[PDB]
């Protein structure tokens, strides 16, 4: 199959300028798609999972141009709830921002369309989210496994009082407050217990105030929403950086810089990922911070012992960074790694583990102690981005490493190894 091998890279220095943010892109459609106006957005993600939201948006009925790097778009707003029937099947590959946010959609109304994807996502849990709409009124067939896609969706979501699980994913409340505001009935959402991935609710709320609605949060355990809103073009509409695809270039300045500069995002951007930041810091490294930019400057890299469930994905990138630092590093609260692209701890403790390290894959933290020196192998992605993103820091080492199906970064950032590749140095 496809491989690229990444030769020891000597030194990272340089400045990469974001891709758009995958979880701002694919919410920030969804909003326009259903509001009033024409909306502009400017520095969208151009990557997979962008463009199964862009494609169902088009089966759908939704007109839309792009520029001729898919960075910017022009959304003619439908101005309510989208519509289709005949069991329209929407493929929505793996993109749980796709797939989450419109199974809660679509159930506005009457409708009869199927969601469905690639079969990992028939293998990523829906049940939470099917639970909570039913609930509130809406018809949803398993047409599959129990609890999971693919769905077929007829509509009846009219609002009402919804309990919802928040202990797998936080997709499911996303999807759920981004809905409930043009239901004719008051929601009132209720979680059940605990709320994870809790940053990426504070996106959604964010991205819902720029399309004008807002709703009570108390205290991330209920959410009041008034029905019978709408949502109104913000205009133009600049999409942050990625900071999870920042991550990977902050953390191999830490290991090999350098000072590595991303800009796109700074200290007020509402991703929970800038977070990732303070981490490197708590490991040795030097950052500094701007409006538009953050940077990480080469210092010291000690293991760390912390809570990740607050940063589910740039997380990821310490388990490999760990591989380079003094100690052994503990990432706890992760859960729901199992539940992703891929699962993510069996998939990290494997993959390490070839490379040198001992790791402790526990059920829901991953405990990692660095060999002497790295050794070479072939990784295996699994059909996932950051697997490939993660492994590739491996060639900050004297050793090549070499990385099966590259390609796959292409479900957030297509362009990963050329972006390494500008911040590498031979000398
Ligand atoms: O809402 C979002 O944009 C995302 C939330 C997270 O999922 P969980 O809530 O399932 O952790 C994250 O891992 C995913 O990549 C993007």
């Amino acid at each position: 199959m496809e491989s690229l091998t990444l030769q020891p890279i000597a030194r990272v220095d340089g400045t990469i300028n974001l891709p758009g943010s995958k979880s701002v892109s694919n919410r920030a459609l969804l909003l326009a798609a259903l509001a009033h106006g024409k909306t502009v957005l400017t520095n969208l993600l151009d990557s997979d999972d962008v463009r199964h939201m862009l494609n169902a948006l088009t089966a759908l009925g939704v007109s839309y141009t792009l520029s001729a790097d898919r960075t910017r778009c022009e959304i003619i707003g439908n101005g309510g709830p989208l519509h289709a029937e005949g069991a329209l099947e929407l493929f929505l590959g793996n993109a749980g921002t796709a797939m989450r946010p419109l199974a809660a959609a679509l159930c506005l109304g009457s409708n009869d369309i199927v969601l469905t994807g690639e079969p990992r996502m028939k293998e990523r849990p829906i049940g939470h989210l099917v639970d909570a709409l039913r609930l509130g009124g809406a018809k949803i067939t398993y047409l599959e496994q129990e609890n999971y896609p693919p769905l077929r969706l007829q509509g009846g979501f009219t609002g009402g009082n919804v309990d919802v699980d928040g202990s797998v994913s936080s997709q499911f409340l996303t999807a759920l407050l981004m809905t409930a505001p043009l239901a004719p009935e008051d929601t009132v959402i209720r979680i059940k217990g605990d709320l994870v991935s809790k940053p990426y609710i504070d996106i959604t709320l964010n991205l819902m105030k720029t399309f004008g609605v807002e709703i009570e949060n108390q205290h991330y355990q209920q959410f009041v929403v008034k029905g019978g809103q709408s949502y109104q073009s913000p205009g133009t509409y600049l999409v942050e950086g990625d900071a999870s695809s920042a991550s990977y270039f902050l953390a191999a300045a830490a290991i090999k810089g350098g000072t590595v500069k991303v800009t796109g995002i700074g200290r007020n951007s509402m991703q929970g990922d800038i977070r990732f930041a303070d981490v490197l810091e708590k490991m040795g490294a030097t950052i500094c911070w701007g409006d538009d930019y953050i940077s990480c400057t080469r210092g010291e890299l000690n293991a760390i012992d912390m809570d990740m469930n607050h940063i589910p994905d740039a997380a990821m990138t310490i388990a490999t960074a760990a591989l380079f630092a003094k100690g052994t590093t503990t990432l706890r609260n992760i859960y729901n790694w199992r539940v992703k692209e891929t699962d993510r701890l069996f998939a990290m403790a494997t993959e390490l583990r070839k490379v040198g390290a001992e790791v402790e894959e526990g059920h829901d933290y991953i405990r990692i102690t660095p060999p002497e020196k790295l050794n070479f192998a072939e990784i295996a992605t699994y059909n996932d981005h950051r697997m490939a993103m993660c492994f590739s820091l491996v060639a900050l080492s004297d050793t090549p490493v070499t990385i099966l199906d590259p390609k796959c970064t292409a479900k957030t950032f297509p362009d990963y190894f050329e972006q390494l590749a500008r911040i590498s140095q031979a000398a």
